[PDB]
DNA sequence: TGTGATCCGGAGTCTGAAACA
DNA sequence: TTCAGACTCCGGATCAC
C-alpha cells in the first residue's frame, strides 16, 4: 500500500499550503463565473506565452470590438471573428504579442468548429466522459496539455490539474517533487473539484506574489519552514491612493448598473471634490470571464475612463461618513507587491483592493492607466 | 527517438556600459 | 545622466541530426 502513503504525503502538504495562503490572499474558494466554453478555448488561446494582465485585455478588446448584440452565453461573435481579416484581429490583439500567429490559430479552431458541427459552441462537451474530452481537445492545432487542462479543470469542472511554468517552478522550490506531470498527476488524480480549483487559484497567485523566478520574497513568505530554497539559503513600482467606499444606494451609482449578486467588493471613489469612480472587475465585465476569471485578483478593481479623464465634481457632505481604504495602484500584480511585509500583503488582500487597469464603460474596451494615477 | 533548439511578438523591468564628475 | 539588449510572462509546432 505505498499508494496510500503516496497520496497521503501530498495530501498533508497541499492541504498546508492551501490554509496558509487563505489567510494571506483571501478567500480563493471557488464560485461559479457565467459564460460559454469556446470563450475559455479561445481564452486558454490568449494565455500561451504571455503575462496574464496582457492576456486578460487581449481578450476585452475582443469583446469590445466585436460585441454581443453559469449562463451559457457568448460574450464575443465567434462569427464574426472567423469572418474577419487576419490582420484586423491581429490588431485586436496586438497588445498581447505574437498577434498574427494566434489570430490564424484562433481562425483555424473556429473554422474545425464549424466543419466539424456546423455551429460555435462546445457546450456538449460537458456529457461526454472527461477521457473523450481531453483526446478531443488535444487533437485540435495550437492546443496542448498545458492548455487542455485548463480549459477542463476551469470550465468542464473535470479533474484535472495542469502543471504550467509557475506550477512546476512551486513544485520543485518546495518539498514536492512532461516529467513534473508524470511525476504529480498521478499522485493529484482523485480529487474534490473544488479543492483542485482552489489550490490552482492559489499556486498561481502564490507564484505571481511571493515565490517568483527572480528574487522571491523568501523574508515575507509565510511557507518559509517548508520549502527548499529557504532552507538551502541558510516605491516607484506601487502607489498608494485612499479612497472612500460607496453604498449602492449612494446617488452617485444611479447609473452604474447595481453591481451584481455575487460581486464581493463594493465602489470606490478616488478623490483628488473631484473625483474617480472604481468599478469593481467582477461587476464590470457582467462575470461572463473565460477560466472562471482567475485572470484577476479576488480584490481587483477597474478606473472609469471617463471619471478618469473629467472627474466628476461631488460634494464633500455626501462622502463624510464614508469608510477609507487603500487601493495600491501600479502596472502588473508581481512589481507592486515587491518588498512588501507579509502584514502589508494580508491588510491588502482582506481590507483593500488592487488597480492595473482603466475601462472604458461606453465601449466596454480596456484603457491605460491615467498618469495620475500611476 | 528524445530531447534541443529556433522560431512567434508586444510591453515591461533591469541591468551594463558609456556618461557626469 | 542616456540607452539598447537580455530576460520573463498561467506555451505549441517544426524542423535539425
Ligand atoms: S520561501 Fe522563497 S522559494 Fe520558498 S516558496 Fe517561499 S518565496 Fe518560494
Amino acid at each position: 500500500k505505498w499508494w496510500e502513503e503516496e497520496r497521503n504525503v501530498f495530501r498533508g502538504r497541499a492541504d498546508s499550503f492551501i490554509a496558509r495562503m487563505h489567510l494571506v490572499q483571501g478567500d480563493r474558494r471557488f464560485t461559479p463565473w457565467k459564460g460559454s466554453v469556446v470563450d475559455s478555448v479561445v481564452g486558454v488561446f490568449l494565455t500561451q506565452n504571455v503575462s496574464d494582465h496582457l492576456s486578460s485585455s487581449a481578450f476585452m478588446s475582443l469583446a469590445s470590438q466585436f460585441p454581443v448584440p453559469r449562463s451559457t452565453m457568448d460574450t464575443v461573435d465567434w462569427k464574426a471573428i472567423r469572418a474577419a481579416d487576419v490582420k484586423e484581429v491581429a490588431e485586436t490583439i496586438k497588445s498581447r504579442g505574437m498577434n498574427h500567429k494566434l489570430a490564424e490559430r484562433i481562425q483555424g479552431f473556429l473554422d474545425r468548429l464549424v466543419n466539424d458541427h456546423g455551429s460555435i459552441d462546445l457546450e456538449w462537451l460537458r456529457d461526454v466522459p472527461p477521457d473523450k474530452a481531453k483526446e478531443y481537445l488535444l487533437s485540435f492545432n495550437g492546443l496542448g496539455l498545458k492548455s487542455v487542462e485548463c480549459v477542463r479543470l476551469l470550465t468542464l469542472h473535470h479533474l484535472a490539474f495542469p502543471v504550467n511554468t509557475n506550477v512546476g517552478r512551486i513544485a520543485v522550490r518546495l518539498g514536492w517533487v512532461e516529467s513534473i506531470q508524470k511525476y504529480l498527476w498521478p499522485r493529484l488524480c482523485k480529487l474534490d473539484q473544488k479543492t483542485l480549483y482552489e489550490l490552482h487559484y492559489q499556486m498561481i497567485t502564490f507564484g505571481k506574489v511571493f515565490c517568483t523566478k527572480s528574487k522571491p520574497n523568501c523574508n515575507a513568505c509565510p511557507m518559509k519552514g517548508e520549502c527548499r530554497h529557504f532552507a538551502s539559503a541558510f516605491s516607484q513600482l506601487r502607489t498608494e491612493h485612499r479612497v472612500y467606499e460607496l453604498p449602492d444606494e449612494h446617488p452617485l451609482l444611479a447609473q452604474l448598473e447595481k453591481r451584481e449578486p455575487d460581486d464581493p467588493c463594493s465602489y470606490l471613489l478616488a478623490i483628488w471634490v473631484r473625483g474617480t469612480i472604481l468599478i469593481p472587475c467582477r461587476t464590470a465585465m457582467r462575470g461572463s470571464f473565460p477560466l472562471n476569471g482567475t485572470y484577476f485578483q479576488v480584490n481587483e478593481v477597474f478606473a472609469d475612463h471617463a471619471s478618469s479623464l473629467n472627474p466628476i465634481n461631488v460634494p464633500r457632505e455626501l462622502i463624510w461618513e464614508l469608510p477609507r481604504r487603500t487601493v495600491y495602484f501600479g502596472t502588473s500584480v508581481p512589481t507592486i507587491f515587491k518588498g512588501l511585509s507579509t502584514e502589508k500583503i494580508q491588510a491588502c488582500f482582506w481590507k483593500g483592493y488592487v488597480c492595473v487597469r482603466g475601462f472604458d464603460r461606453k465601449t466596454r474596451g480596456p484603457k491605460p492607466l491615467i498618469a495620475r494615477l500611476h
